[PDB]
């Protein structure tokens, strides 16, 4: 629980979530709750050069260490961990199917039991606000009162978790759930949904 | 034929699995015959950090290796070795194209010759129930009854063989069915099928 | 130009067909003109386990070597080294998109300027039959006399040419333009052709 | 900024495309600013066969190195040159997405806020004509005009950029725009849209 065992695991997520293919047009940015704010990848730097020095700390004020660049969108990764106090963990990218699903702007509903991992009956898509903004930061904030993870209208996704192995786990079931709702939807609207009763049991079960 | 010549594979059928994107969610489920039970993964532990001492054997009665928790979809396995009883080996997975499938709840038609791998003219797909309970068990053991492979309402796909090898080699042919279906099905409904008889002559000839 | 250059490369065709994703559910077969008949893949072992003295020599008069059972698909490797004189190599798989355009039973028109490099304004679709049999071989022979790519209907394609790096790059090439067909099929009906004319200088400048 | 440490970069940048799925059926062209004209690909030679000394200068002028053929779509990289004083590296291919999208003939408006990357509310398609041609590179040069990205009807994409990271950045980028247009396009059209204030603020900020 060192500063470098956090950065390094900050990379490794970088590259793995490249590897399943959930940042394309390297567009993430993870980040773990640290002291009194966050260490969180820096903005510019292509993941492969990453550097354990590199990753910038954000203290709980909003001040960023001297000489470096948070990411762009460092203000709602603030924002979740205040709206989540167990959040530890968050990952943030512009996965394909999630964008498509956020772009029609619509939530995923309980199309298979594996919603339940996020919390609840379904995956919520916060409204549009511009990048890297306070209003932005708004919608996070209320969308991940009760879900773990939420998409972003005409943007991405987040997710977030105790860890980085989860968050990501997380990040990426939502991913497949997005591409199963796109794939069903193009044959048939509504999709077929699992009862609000039949996932209480999931979720009694989880 | 020893134990962990047993697990090994069972090992390299998940990763392998995983690698051609069978297993994506880290929610698949791998299973042999053995003694008077099976041996299958542990629940919890990610593929990667795999050993074989991690894999879990499970006598016939339904008791587990003491200080192990097999995967908590292990019931089912468990129904289609009493079901199949020339099953040796079973995959279980969320596989993207077959659970698209089985959230239509639709069964796949013959609309290639390699449906017959399967056993006949179609692709099954059982009912919805909740995982891990004898009512899912039940759907399973009837749906396998005169095929090797079957979708699952709203979850996913099971496919049972002579040995993991092969288990492993429907498994994925079902997907490809899957996927075709669905890319077919977006374009034209219903898709032009081969009729009954033409399926004959492919389940004599393989 | 000797046996086993012929043999390996064979076998790098299939790996590498397996790397590009044309050979999913190892259905692939992969031939060379040798002298009065062919090399061809073997039936049954997996692509991962063939060495060099896994290919079977079929002499021009359809007689394998001894001891060695050869592709079970062959009749129609042999078709077309008999319909096209010029062809040297024949590749064969059931390529998703390839496939789902065989089920829908259509050929695939001038929406790129790419199918030129088949020969002209499109990729047939040769009618079902059996495979394995003559009947089989008629339709591909057929086929093949204007093209060099054939779609095989609920079955999969055929591409022959001088060599099997080219082959194999046709194979390949008809699998981008079947995508791209389904792809925007799913959008619009009829899709945008280039007309005969603009075909033509294609292929003149081709 | 020496001869060789160009055409490995451009190499570099083939063998990186391909890995990312961008050139597929081994089309794509790539280019580099140099002296008083630049350097491409050469036609014929797969990328992996490629060596810094397989790349041919092109001078201002339009003649090639001596026994060297460039790319059979070089005239366009020259187009652009001229069209867009301060495009340093270009980039094309027959990225599957964008094709599909150029073979509807419609431009990619904005669905998402990163298709400012290339300059405005959208990336254009530039119609129709033979590759290789003079006509070919008026549309093209028009099209560049505004935009460091455009698709090509029935053809594919170019992407241009101060160096062939960033090219190959935006390239990339615009086949994810592509295939989220696409896949949304199948469930509903219109696609929603953000306003063109909204991409003001965001092109302000970028
Ligand atoms: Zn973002
Ligand atoms: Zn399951
Ligand atoms: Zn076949
Ligand atoms: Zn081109």
């Amino acid at each position: 629980m060192e500063r470098n065992k956090l950065a390094r695991q900050i990379i490794d997520t970088c590259l793995e979530m490249t590897r399943l293919g959930l940042n394309q047009g390297t567009a993430g940015n993870v980040s773990v709750r640290y002291q009194d704010g966050m260490l969180i990848t820096p903005t510019g730097i292509p993941y492969e050069k990453l550097t354990e020095s590199h990753i910038v700390f954000i203290d709980g004020n909003g001040k960023h260490e001297e000489g470096k660049l948070p990411s762009s969108e460092w203000r709602f990764h603030m924002a979740a961990y205040q709206s989540r106090p167990d959040a530890n963990a968050v990952v943030h990218n512009h996965a394909v199917h999630c964008t498509a699903v956020s772009i029609l702007n619509r939530s995923i509903p309980a199309i298979h039991y594996m919603i339940a991992a996020a919390g609840g009956n379904s995956i919520p898509c916060a409204p549009y606000a511009t990048f890297g903004t306070r209003e932005l930061s708004e919608h996070v904030a209320l969308a991940l009162k009760n879900r773990k993870a939420t998409l972003l209208q005409h943007h991405g996704l987040i997710a977030c978790e105790v860890n980085l192995e989860k968050a990501l786990w997380l990040a990426h079931e939502v991913e497949v759930l997005a591409q199963l709702y796109l794939t069903t939807l193009a044959i048939t609207d509504p999709v077929p949904v699992l009862s609000d009763e039949e996932i209480a049991v999931v979720l009694e079960k989880f």
